[PDB]
C-alpha cells in the first residue's frame, strides 16, 4: 500500500510514501527542482528502486487540447509512468465538500 506523492511549493519538492489516504501527511524526503529528464531520472531512481509502482500528484492544471504541463516539469515523468504500466492518477483539489 504504498504510494508516491509529489509536492512544490515554490522551489523545493516534497516526497511522501505510504497509503493513497493520509490523515497526518506522510513523507520520505525532497528533491531540489531540476529539468525535465533530471526530475524523471531522480524520480525513476526512487519509485523504479523503491517498487512503488504508483505515483500521486496534485496539480492545478490549465487545460488545453494543445499543449500543456502548464507550470512544473511533473509531466515528463507521468508520461513514463503511464508508458511503463505504472499506475497513476493527478489529483484534484485538495479541499473540497463531499
Amino acid at each position: 500500500m504504498r504510494v508516491g506523492a509529489l509536492d512544490v511549493g515554490e522551489a523545493r519538492i516534497g516526497l511522501a510514501v505510504g497509503e493513497e489516504g493520509v490523515p497526518l501527511a506522510s513523507g520520505r524526503g525532497y528533491l531540489v527542482r531540476k529539468t525535465l529528464e533530471e526530475d524523471v531520472e531522480a524520480l525513476l531512481d526512487f519509485v523504479r528502486r523503491e517498487g512503488l509502482g504508483k505515483l500521486v500528484v496534485g496539480l492545478p492544471l490549465r487545460t488545453d487540447l494543445k499543449e500543456s504541463a502548464q507550470a512544473g516539469k511533473v509531466l515528463p515523468l507521468v508520461e513514463a509512468l503511464r508508458a511503463r504500466g505504472v499506475e497513476v492518477e493527478l489529483w484534484d483539489e485538495r479541499f473540497t465538500t463531499k
